[PDB]
């Protein structure tokens, strides 16, 4: 009793839109972003105190699906800028936790067990200022996100419009959260203030967003997910999607052109994050195949 | 030519106030703090901004603190501690908002936000107003002719409301509200910002309306109205009613959230607009109460 395959995936624009993205990203930034090169034994300070974070909830979680969810902080961060290498790893356990969490079935969500670890994380390897700050944001996502899942307000907000939409996304992708989290890294006064205000999570949401959107369209529509813009256009309908994209392309440039005039090394973080993140999303089994030991949900 | 809003401020007016009675319908309600009460959320403004030695009168405070007796929601308060902290933090931020930058002293001003916050707070409470309020007095001393401001404001309505959402306030005021209800999902929303981005629309496109001719006059740029051509009559009635459809499509998604929750947001957009034409700050462009502090 067929429903409407011809919506189901964006499978047929995947080489298109790569292109487009990338032709955009090379007129409008340029600088390749560029990955850190952790060690194994380093490796295994962060991924060993992964599981310790989600190890109470009862859920293993392979190497293998903790790279698929670490790749993002090695991609989209900005190497040349670090000073807080402690921060640095903070923010790689608390994304891939969190990513976990993201995934979870909402029964294995429990706070009294999960927040605790999440204090943990921050307290080890933040001062005890920045420690406080990083754990707010933290709670804040895995409270948003749970909240959220099948929500009257998350309808409406992914029914109505792109700019609704993205409102929703400030939180719920999580970029809020990692420039609350990322700034210790970089010890930079203007960006900590962005980080704070959340201007920095406002500026970086759309570029980040379309381009998870599209890469994981197909695994979200196959598990009822709504969050995603692309609902928003007839996807089996090439010229509404085609109209849609580009806006979603403007959306990016403008972003990205006013990303310009915040001040040279705050600019370099934000555009490394938009940037890294296609490049991460790209490069990531995570978006290539619908459901996968790294990727299906985790369920209980 | 762009110099002025007045012809339309009979029409928009009237077109606000019917947008309002057919998407919210239900009209503010203003706190009537006692006497007591009144009392000390002035004093407690005057020991605030002395050590960056300026007088301010009653009546500029008054004129300040009716935001907050017109758009908070009175039927769903709890705790009129957190209410005098929000009139409190909402008038010395006001004024750090007037005061040409010489002026502004962070170590003579934070501590006096410090002791206001935990002073009417709890611990915890303290904190997040605190923060909320520091961040916004740093964000509006920085942006002063900062490029970022030059970028945001100029480009579209979409980065200049993105400015709007810390440099209003209201991020602020959602951060330093939530006690007022003790009501754990709207705390949820406002430490997530998302009760903030839900409301920056509203309370920015009124604002902008009515201190436009001030704004303008005095080299300030922030200020939605400055993106379009208010010489032409029929293009400002285009921006103007986008504008309009912006704030209609926020009403119309708030009303999904929780009962209580979407009362605080609507009151809070319907008080600003019923307490902005009813203060003297928002007619003219200089006079009593909104004369830059120097
Ligand atoms: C805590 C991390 C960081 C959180 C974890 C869940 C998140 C919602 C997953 C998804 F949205 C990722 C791949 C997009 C990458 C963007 C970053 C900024 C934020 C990404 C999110
Ligand atoms: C925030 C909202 C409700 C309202 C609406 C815009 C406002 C009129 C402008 C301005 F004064 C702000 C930045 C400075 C003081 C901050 C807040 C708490 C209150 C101040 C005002
Ligand atoms: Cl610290
Ligand atoms: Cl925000
Ligand atoms: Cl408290
Ligand atoms: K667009
Ligand atoms: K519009
Ligand atoms: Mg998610
Ligand atoms: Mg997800
Ligand atoms: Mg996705
Ligand atoms: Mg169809
Ligand atoms: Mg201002
Ligand atoms: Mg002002
Ligand atoms: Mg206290
Ligand atoms: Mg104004
Ligand atoms: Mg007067």
């Amino acid at each position: 009793g067929a429903q409407d395959i011809g919506r189901s995936s964006v499978r047929p624009y995947l080489e298109e839109c790569t292109r487009r993205f990338q032709e955009m990203f090379d007129r409008h930034v340029v600088t390749r972003p560029t990955k850190v090169e952790l060690t194994d034994a380093e490796l295994r300070e962060v991924i060993d105190d992964c599981n310790a974070a989600v190890a109470p909830l009862g859920k293993t979680v392979s190497d293998e699906r903790w790279i698929s969810y670490v790749g993002v902080v090695l991609w989209s961060q900005s190497p040349r800028h670090i000073k807080d290498m402690e921060a640095f790893k903070a923010v790689c356990v608390l994304n891939c936790v969190t990513f976990v969490w993201d995934d979870m079935d909402p029964a294995l969500h429990d706070f009294g067990l999960f927040l605790p670890q999440l204090r943990k994380i921050c307290e080890k390897y933040y001062g005890p200022e920045d420690a406080e700050v990083a754990y707010e944001a933290a709670r804040a996502f895995v409270t948003s996100d749970h909240m959220f899942r099948d929500s009257p307000i998350k309808a409406a907000l992914c029914t109505t419009s792109p700019e609704q939409y993205f409102r929703f996304r400030v939180t719920d992708i999580g970029v809020d959260f990692w420039m609350k989290m990322s700034y210790p890294i970089y010890r930079h006064p203007e960006f900590t203030e962005h980080a704070k205000t959340s201007l920095a999570a406002r500026m970086t949401t759309r570029g980040l967003t379309i381009v998870n959107d599209f890469y994981s369209y197909d695994r979200e529509v196959s598990l009822g997910q709504i969050t995603n813009c692309f609902r928003l256009c007839d996807v089996s309908d090439e010229t509404a999607f085609k109209e849609f994209f580009q806006a979603r392309l403007d959306d990016m440039i403008e972003d990205i052109e006013c990303i310009k005039a915040f001040d040279q090394l705050t600019q370099d973080v934000f555009l490394d994050l938009i940037y890294g993140n296609f490049v991460w999303t790209t490069s990531n089994k995570r978006y290539k195949t619908a459901v996968n030991d790294v990727n299906s949900r985790i369920q209980a």
